[PDB]
């Protein structure tokens, strides 16, 4: 909407304040012109037509219940597209500042978040599984992610390339929740999913073994469930990624940690760079090999310690 760009304060789905730019005209609308161009967060009202109504609110204040997770969506928006645009010069998921869209309140009791090809849809969860998804930076981040692949590698949501499609958005999403440098982990999920369980998640990047998913190749997932395993066998990349950063020996094999940053940087060339919609695991294993060569030179740590961690997965 065109108005006078404003600043609102309200409180997020765990009950932390936090300012959001918003538009005035006549109603505060959950509309941030301060990034690209533009934020926008729409309220879909417990229904499934999209977007819904760009969320209006007339006194600039988002203190309410029905508020929180709008102003997550919102905020954690600018958060990645902060994190995307600092540290790999990238302008929105385009490439070209594209406006970015979210709608929250989407369905009644739904367990999930996605990108459905053109902006962000958030459940509310339905409170034992989940609580309102936009409350876990690391999962706006992630499903943010999807429209950053969409636009460059264009992994086919499937078996090896979905798997591949589903760790750099799980990769990205733990980058950005370390950049907001609040409680980061490198568990997917942790603040949203089952509060009345602590200290679990949806998803591990370190162990992802702890919930179910392989983390060798030897022991990747064959069947047809899940698009044939792209949240399962994500677990294979995510855990290269891990020791690619943190370093460890797994299964017998030693990898040279070389820290977060420099694994951004590798996993951002080799998606925007290399890899295609039907990049397979050995693939990725070379896109990033040649990746960190363009970085780093042939004889580097980095090139060295990525063959050590996709090597430890299994990975040729
Ligand atoms: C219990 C769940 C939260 C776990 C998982 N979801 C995630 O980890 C995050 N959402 P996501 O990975 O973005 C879904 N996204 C998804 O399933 O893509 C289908 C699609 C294709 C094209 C258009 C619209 C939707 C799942 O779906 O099994
Ligand atoms: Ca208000
Ligand atoms: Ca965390
Ligand atoms: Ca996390
Ligand atoms: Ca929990
Ligand atoms: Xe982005
Ligand atoms: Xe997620
Ligand atoms: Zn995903």
């Amino acid at each position: 909407i065109t108005g006078t760009s404003t600043v609102g304060v309200g409180r997020g789905v765990l009950g932390d304040q936090k300012n959001i730019n918003t538009t005035y005209s006549t109603y505060y609308y959950l509309q941030d012109n301060t990034r690209g161009n533009g934020i926008f967060t729409y309220d879909a009202k417990y229904r499934t037509t999209l977007p819904g109504s760009l969320w209006a609110d007339a006194d600039n204040q988002f203190f309410a219940s029905y508020d929180a997770p709008a102003v997550d969506a919102h905020y954690y928006a600018g958060v990645t597209y902060d994190y995307y645009k600092n540290v790999h010069n990238r302008l929105s998921y385009d490439g070209n500042n594209a406006a970015i869209r979210s709608s929250v309140h989407y369905s009644q009791g739904y367990n999930n978040a996605f990108w459905n090809g053109s902006q962000m849809v958030y459940g509310d969860g339905d409170g034992q599984t989940f609580i309102p998804l936009s409350g876990g930076i690391d999962v706006v981040a992630h499903e943010l992610t999807h429209a950053v692949t969409d636009y460059t590698a264009g992994l086919i949501y499937q078996n090896e390339s979905g798997a591949i499609n589903e760790a750099i958005s799980d990769i990205f999403g733990t980058l950005v929740e370390f950049y907001a440098n609040k409680n980061p982990d490198w568990e997917i999920g942790e603040d949203v999913y089952t509060p009345g369980i602590s200290g679990d998640s949806l998803r591990s990047m370190s162990d992802p073994a702890k919930y179910g998913d392989p983390d060798h190749y030897s022991k990747r997932y064959t069947g047809t469930q899940d698009n044939g395993g792209v949240h399962i066998n994500s677990g294979i990349i995510n855990k290269a990624a891990y020791l690619i950063s943190q370093g460890g020996t797994h299964y017998g094999v030693s990898v040279v940690g070389i820290g977060r940053d420099k694994l951004g940087k590798i996993f951002y060339r080799a998606l925007t760079q290399y890899l295609t919609p039907t990049s397979n695991f050995s693939q990725l294993r070379a896109a990033a090999v040649q990746s960190a060569t363009d970085l780093y030179g042939s004889t580097s740590q980095e090139v060295a310690s990525v063959k050590q961690a996709f090597d430890a997965v299994g990975v040729k």
